């Protein structure tokens, strides 16, 4: 909508207060005009028809329980845009400031979120397995990173290229969580998963096997479920990325860590310059080696740590 940019206030899914960029034209809309061609948040009204209605509010205050997922989807989309722009000099998911759209209150008791090729979609959860999924910044950045992958490498969503697709979204989800510096960790979804149970999460990057996911190529899943295990075998690449950043000894192989910033630079370059739609894990290794080489030198510690990490998880 056309109108005047302003700033509202609301409460997110976890009860924290925050300011959000809105647009005023009779109503106050969840339209952020300060970032590219805009961040737009929609109400799907418990249906599955998308996008739904642009979120409209009478007084620019968003403290109703029904508002909370909209507040976080809108706010965390902005934070993710800021991450890509300030850290990687990328303007939105397509590199030319495409509008970012999200719908919340999708369906009833829907325990998931997703990028559908054009927009983000967030369920409310059933209140036991999940609370509303936009409450997790790593979840939002995960979904939006899918859009980045779709416009760059284009990894097909099955078998090893799908696992890489998934791992990239967990990696940049986590890096966005560290960038915002709100209780950062190497777990996925801990803020919105199982409100009854502390200390757990959907997946772990530091120790994928905590929840049954492979942490070594020899344990990869070879069946047909989950599009050939795209959310399972991602654990192999997530562990590798954890090792590159933090270091550690894994199946007898020691890796010197180089830190989060360099991890991000290497995987961003690998994604945007070297990976293709059918890249497999072995091709990812070569892309990350070449990326580190480009950035730091063939004899750098950085190239050495990338090699050590993939050796540790058994990717040749
Ligand atoms: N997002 C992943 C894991 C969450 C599962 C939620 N029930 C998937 O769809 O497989
Ligand atoms: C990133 C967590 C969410 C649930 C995602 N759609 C899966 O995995
Ligand atoms: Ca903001
Ligand atoms: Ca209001
Ligand atoms: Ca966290
Ligand atoms: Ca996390
Ligand atoms: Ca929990
Ligand atoms: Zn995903």
């Amino acid at each position: 909508i056309t109108g005047t940019s302003t700033v509202g206030v609301g409460r997110g899914v976890l009860g924290d207060q925050k300011n959000i960029n809105t647009t005023y034209s009779t109503y106050y809309y969840l339209q952020d005009n300060t970032r590219g061609n805009g961040i737009f948040t929609y109400d799907a009204k418990y249906r599955t028809t998308l996008p739904g209605s642009l979120w409209a509010d009478a007084d620019n205050q968003f403290f109703a329980s029904y508002d909370a997922p909209a507040v976080d989807a809108h706010y965390y989309a902005g934070v993710t845009y800021d991450y890509y722009k300030n850290v990687h000099n990328r303007l939105s998911y397509d590199g030319n400031n495409a509008a970012i759209r999200s719908s919340v209150h999708y369906s009833q008791g829907y325990n998931n979120a997703f990028w559908n090729g054009s927009q983000m979609v967030y369920g409310d959860g059933d209140g036991q397995t999940f609370i509303p999924l936009s409450g997790g910044i790593d979840v939002v950045a995960h979904e939006l990173t899918h859009a980045v992958t779709d416009y760059t490498a284009g990894l097909i969503y099955q078998n090893e290229s799908g696992a890489i697709n998934e791992a990239i979204s967990d990696i940049f989800g986590t890096l966005v969580e560290f960038y915002a510096n709100k209780n950062p960790d190497w777990e996925i979804g801990e803020d919105v998963y199982t409100p009854g149970i502390s200390g757990d999460s959907l997946r772990s990057m530091s120790d994928p096997a905590k929840y049954g996911d492979p942490d070594h190529y020899s344990k990869r899943y070879t069946g047909t479920q989950d599009n050939g295990g795209v959310h399972i075998n991602s654990g192999i690449i997530n562990k590798a990325a954890y090792l590159i950043s933090q270091g550690g000894t894994h199946y007898g192989v020691s890796v010197v860590g180089i830190g989060r910033d360099k991890l991000g630079k290497i995987f961003y370059r690998a994604l945007t310059q070297y990976l293709t739609p059918t890249s497999n894990f072995s091709q990812l290794r070569a892309a990350a080696v070449q990326s580190a080489t480009d950035l730091y030198g063939s004899t750098s510690q950085e190239v050495a740590s990338v090699k050590q990490a993939f050796d540790a998880v058994g990717v040749k």
